[PDB]
């Protein structure tokens, strides 16, 4: 029905980014406005910052907020609470976020590209993912579609997570703090049984505040919360079943969207770059170009190497090694890993980055969905 | 019920304020975090602010916000729809601000504090108003309250207003065009009839943004929303009638409370000022500690002057001049109208209208209740 509706509004986004991008009449205002270092100084203190990273400290901290809320249901409720449930999609996706790394890795064990790919390639647009399913009538998903969305939680709350520790966390000693009274605020507002979900949220935005000089921090911060906020129906009603609820369609239509407006819009002009000019480059392209497609070849490894005790959940057999075509669509995931992974640094080759994560993605978009269509 | 208790718990800010600023232990963290110039630049601009100055932006917005929309209800609606429920409120506030004012004006007709007359004394902290009125049963209100509510209002919002035209609007080309925009889209939005209160407040953020160095305009802004937010309840539910809802126990559990601990915080030690060193200074402070409880003497004088064709409205008699004396409480509505004035402009003789507007603010909540006790 409306789950559709969101996939070809958000591809709308990253077109209309490009054509921004590129277009010399908007080329200009654009990458104008979205960077932009300055200086400051209150009082006896100085510093100096720049654009964009606002926004994305913003929206993907919005988003994993609600991929929070959703990581504690299916873990404290329906698709993954029973270590049964669990073990397939758990040993489904950890491979699905190993094999991808320890190919484009081996692919790349250089130098300031080895932190790019322990990752890049690992997220997948959770929100792209469905939505390509989503055009698919509605016979084979409804338990298939439950399954794949406990990969892309996984290996993206992963990534984000393991990106979180491999970083030296610029523990500034009062933020590292001040996140620790938030943070516990948020187990005490808990246990004394709130449910006024207003106040999580602000508490929150503190929390963020103050881990706010690392992105990946912010990022988490929606994370923390959408983990404290209350589940237990025991009320008579959820606050967060409610909450999950009334961001899904601002996250999917608005965030999301939004936020694919700001890093989509890959130039490739000015350097048109043809054909083998992209696969050709060191794998920080062809590395994570291919360590998508073939990032299925990881499921069928992983997740069939599950001939051991491990139920597939009245799926739809070999049908399954078609959703780990689709969990190589890391889309706008990927280039927000992407940009973690360099954005602030050496950031000239995160434009190839995006191309890469651009080009395999949709030479896996289709080149998953058609075999999926024959199918039924 | 739960009416009063805002009245406790609100006036339990005020008085933590003046401990938190005389304390000696506190008194400097205090002042200290709420002012605070500082110097900035984003590229080849520079600038400069304070703190505090945020705060009170973003808290009487909000505030504002939900005032515009209670009077497009008792307008569109209630308690003033109808030219003939209006007169008497409308002839009671229009009375309500301008003897106060031609009192205190007429008392300070010298420099600096011409402009401080002007208003001041005319807002009335509707929040403490209704507050002492709530302390006694519930005989005799119900129609009492009703009407109180609309001095305050009109009172207030009108003064925000007489004194945005006063003021030689601080026309940011650009910004007063964008507040244009925006104003206009949330126009264009009622049209097409959208709902989705989500969004007016989004673009309302804009416009406040927008005419942000204007304390008075983003203060306005609010307002400006609230106006606009549907009404009608076409839908089947009304948009505006449910954020007014939830608004509600916010602005008076966390807003108003929170913005009285940041102004009310007045300090009289240091210069402990005897007796009459408070009521002898120039109007500045007797006049508008006396432009307040003798700004009854007024509607009992434009109220009363209603014997032409102007009926009460199933009141009480001579028990509504005991309502007229109440609205002699601007508290934190004056001290806002009150940092208004001054804040920016000569700010020492501030500390002084605070005490002023508190004295004869207080000197009015009981000099008006009991007289309103012994009525039942």
């Amino acid at each position: 029905s409306s789950d559709a509706s969101g996939g070809i509004i958000l591809i709308i986004a990253a077109i209309l980014a490009m054509i921004m991008a590129n277009s010399g009449a908007t080329s200009g205002w654009y990458h104008d406005f979205l960077e932009t270092p300055v200086q400051l100084r209150v009082g006896s203190l100085e510093i100096n910052k720049n654009m964009l990273l606002w926004i994305n400290d913003a929206l993907m901290a919005v988003f994993f907020l609600l991929v929070g809320l959703e990581v504690k249901r299916e873990l404290m409720q329906g698709s993954l609470a029973s270590l049964r449930q669990a073990a397939f999609p758990v040993i489904a996706a950890i491979g699905g976020m190993i094999v991808p790394a320890l190919l484009y890795l081996a692919f790349n064990y250089a130098d300031p590209i080895t932190r790019e790919g322990w990752a890049i390639p690992a997220a997948t647009d959770i929100a792209f993912a469905l939505g390509v399913l989503a055009l698919l009538g509605s016979r084979v998903p409804l338990a298939l579609k439950i399954f794949l969305m406990a990969l892309a939680i996984i290996d993206d709350l992963g990534a984000i997570i393991i990106i979180a520790l491999f970083y030296t966390n610029d523990l500034s000693m009062a933020s590292l703090g001040v996140a620790a009274v938030a943070i516990a605020v948020l187990a005490v507002l808990n246990l004394c049984g709130a449910r006024r979900t207003g106040v999580y949220i602000l508490v929150g935005v503190v929390l963020w505040t103050a881990v706010l000089k690392s992105g990946v921090h912010a990022t988490l911060a929606g994370v923390i919360v959408g983990f404290f906020i209350p589940l237990k129906e025991k009320h008579g009603r959820s606050p967060a079943k409610r909450l999950e609820h009334v961001l899904h369609p601002w996250v999917a239509y608005l965030i999301l969207p939004l936020f694919a407006f700001a890093n989509a819009g890959v130039s490739l002009q000015g350097v048109t770059l043809d054909g083998l000019t992209s696969i050709l480059p060191l794998g920080i392209i062809a590395g994570l170009l291919i360590g998508k497609p073939l990032g299925i070849s990881l499921f069928c490894w992983l997740a069939l190497r599950l001939k051991l005790a491990h139920l597939p959940e009245g799926t739809t057999y070999q049908q399954i090694m078609v959703v780990g075509i689709l969990c190589g669509i890391g889309f706008t995931m990927s280039i927000f890993i992407a940009s973690l992974a360099f954005g602030s640094v050496d950031p000239e080759l995160i434009n190839w980055a995006k191309l890469g994560i651009l080009v395999g993605s949709i030479s896996s978009a289709v080149i998953g969905y058609s075999w999926l269509r024959v199918r039924l």
